[PDB]
């Protein structure tokens, strides 16, 4: 039912690029880019929290060819025109220090991706993943706990849940149950997607929760910087009481290590009623109803 791997790195999907956008506005750091392909020519099909691989052109420097890299899925099924026809990415420019050979090195297939021109053919493969999947059930309620470009498998939710065109596409999935995002990025120009979910907050206010920490702006009540774990120990006693809801998903995507501190966080909301947050976690992913995805 799901559709897993139609395409494999042996022979790929050749898709044509159609648009890449910038979503860093001006005053930000860093660059990352929306990148929209077209999947006309094949029978690339996929579902929201899904991931795609891009394979990047030439050799690494050990002379062999590139392997692939995985991205999540930005848009719905449906593609950001609500066609059928396309596929979108949401991906960051990797740049870092002066201790790894060389001054400034730029990652192989994020700089690829994000100075890419229209017109362009890329390599893709897949759908893969299973691990951060939606609910078919319109009632359940869905925690998105994001960092960075862990917004991307959040806006295929989002979208799905409550664009105008997507329900109109999707008569069985009217969405009625609440949805929180808690969105952890350095600036307000470094909010991927910022328009676009807030005008889905004016729009559904008692549908959905849109939570901000952004840490070149706030601080948290120790005086550092604000970051998603301070938003979600803010909130931890809320956001307990909804993960006790048996048709509660969470979802965490972003940088690996985030899950430390919002475990921290739900382990000291938890044990004020008696539970042990690692044991109910562990039966939470038994039950497949919390979902990490970090990188
Ligand atoms: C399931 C999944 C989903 C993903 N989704 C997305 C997404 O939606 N958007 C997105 O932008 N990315 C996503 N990523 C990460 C993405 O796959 C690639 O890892 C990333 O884009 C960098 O690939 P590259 O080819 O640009 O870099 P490479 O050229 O392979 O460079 C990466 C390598 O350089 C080193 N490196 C990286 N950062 C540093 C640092 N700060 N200091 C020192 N060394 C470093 C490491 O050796 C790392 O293996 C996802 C990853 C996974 C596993």
């Amino acid at each position: 039912d799901v559709p897993v791997n139609l395409y494999r790195p042996n022979a790929p999907f050749i898709g044509k690029v159609i648009s890449n956008e910038p979503l860093v506005k001006e005053g930000g750091i860093g660059i990352v880019q929306h990148i929209k392909f077209d999947l006309t020519g094949g029978n690339l099909k996929y579902i929201e929290g899904q991931s795609i691989g891009i394979i990047p052109p030439g050799v690494d420097k050990n002379g062999k060819p590139e392997k692939l890299r995985l991205y999540s899925i930005a848009s719905t099924r449906h593609g950001d025109d609500v066609d059928d026809k396309t596929i979108s990415l949401c991906v960051r420019q990797l740049e870092y220090k002066h201790p790894e050979s060389g001054e400034t090195v730029y990652g192989v297939c994020s700089t690829y991706l994000t100075h890419i021109e229209p017109g362009s053919e890329v390599k893709i493969t897949g759908p893969v993943g299973k691990e951060m999947l939606l609910p078919d059930d319109p009632e359940a309620n869905v925690i998105m706990l994001a960092g960075g470009t862990g917004i991307t498998p959040m806006r295929t939710y989002l979208w799905r849940m409550f664009k105008d065109a997507e329900r109109a596409a999707n008569p069985e999935y009217q969405f009625k149950g609440f949805s929180w995002l808690v969105f952890g990025v350095p600036t307000t120009p470094n909010i991927l997607y910022k328009e676009e979910l807030e005008e889905i907050q004016q729009k559904y206010p008692d549908n959905f929760r849109l939570t901000y920490a952004i840490s070149r702006e706030q601080k948290n009540p120790q005086g550092g910087r604000m970051y998603i774990q301070d938003r979600v120990a803010e909130h931890a006693d809320q956001l307990w009481q909804l993960i006790k809801n048996q048709k509660t998903h969470t979802y965490i995507c972003g940088p690996r290590g985030m899950e430390e501190g919002i475990d921290a966080a739900l382990s000291a909301a938890a044990a004020k009623e008696g539970v042990t947050w690692s044991d109910y976690q562990k039966d939470l992913k038994k039950a497949g109803r919390w979902h990490v995805e970090t990188y």
